[PDB]
């Protein structure tokens, strides 16, 4: 089997992407944030504290003839940005882009933190990291991909995120029309539960490539590119007036600037992030200070190849017995 679904930016900055997901019988379609950096499929629901729901579409398990309470199961998750959610668990039928999994754990939120409430466009998350990170207790549950894998034509999914435009998540096949050149594959460590890999280096603009190993995670659920302070400083030094602002919470730059590109290495291959992808607009409405899309990972404890990086590539998440990651230009 295969599936194919369009993923759409939630706003004009590509702060996140939403993908429609069918849950239950008859189908209830929710727009979920596909997140290769976590492993829980959770949704706003009829059980979510009412004051914490503001415009999201909710899953109502009592209206699904295939929903079953997973007795005794609870979940609770905290994300790198400080947001969180928790609740109980149902199993139900879940379909993405024509690909159907029966008996999928659908984690129903009883509580969500303010950031989730405040974002009316995201109805929940669909985790695509390794199932070892799944938070359901006392019986850990499998991700949608893990459940689908054996049925897929090939044990892969691909992320093709757009810049200020829709893109595609495919399951079970590689669309050879969706990228240019060849796909370069690179080793993955699953030790921390992430799609963790090592970039071979970087360049700033038309500058020379610096060969250096950068361990990090491919994370569709993180907006920006978080890299070591040395790398980030070298990038922003090429932008007149750019500075790190403790009050704003990162590098800012004059909105009048033209940003240089940023290149990262995948083996001997190179992925080029155009400068415009690194512009996240005014820090506050009407400001002429703009927020940078490349930020320091210092104090995160891990480097993160978030959407800023991934949207410059066609990315293969290869879930074979020994997982790997592939990157192609597009």
């Amino acid at each position: 089997s295969t599936g194919s679904a369009t993923t759409t930016p939630i706003d004009s900055l590509d702060d996140a992407y939403i993908t429609p997901v069918q849950i239950g019988t008859p189908a209830q379609t929710l727009n979920l944030d596909f997140d290769t950096g976590s492993s829980d499929l959770w949704v706003f629901s009829s059980e979510t504290t009412a004051s914490e729901v503001d415009g999201q579409t909710i899953y109502t398990p009592s209206k699904s003839t295939t929903a079953k309470l997973l007795s005794g199961a609870t979940w609770s998750i905290s994300y790198g940005d400080g947001s969180s959610s928790s609740g109980d668990v149902y199993t139900d039928t879940v379909s993405v882009g024509g690909l159907t999994v029966t008996g999928q754990a659908v984690e129903s939120a009883k509580k969500v933190s303010s950031s989730f409430t405040e974002d009316s466009t995201i109805d929940g998350l669909l985790g695509l990291a390794f199932s070892t990170l799944n938070t359901v207790s006392p019986t850990q549950q499998k991700t949608f991909f893990d459940n689908a894998k054996a049925s897929l034509d090939s044990p892969v999914f691909t992320a093709d995120l757009g810049y200020h435009a829709p893109g595609t998540y495919n399951f079970g096949f590689i669309d050879t029309t969706a990228y240019t050149g060849s796909i370069t594959y690179t080793a993955v460590s699953t030790k921390q539960g992430f799609w963790e890999w090592t970039s071979t280096g970087y360049a700033v603009g038309s500058g020379t490539f610096k060969s250096t190993s950068i361990d990090g995670i491919a994370d569709t659920g993180t907006t920006l590119l978080y890299l070591p302070a040395t790398v980030v400083s070298a990038y922003w030094a090429q932008v007149s007036g750019a500075k790190s602002s403790s009050s704003v919470g990162g590098y800012v730059f004059p909105c009048s600037a033209t940003l240089p590109s940023f290149t990262f290495g995948v083996g001997s291959a190179r992925i080029v992030i155009p400068g415009d992808y690194i512009d996240f607009g005014p820090i506050s409405t009407g400001s002429s200070s703009c927020f940078g899309g490349i930020q320091s990972s210092a104090g995160i404890g891990i480097n993160i190849f978030g959407d800023v990086a991934l949207k410059a590539a066609f990315v293969v998440f290869n879930g074979a017995t020994t997982p790997t990651l592939g990157f192609a230009s597009k």
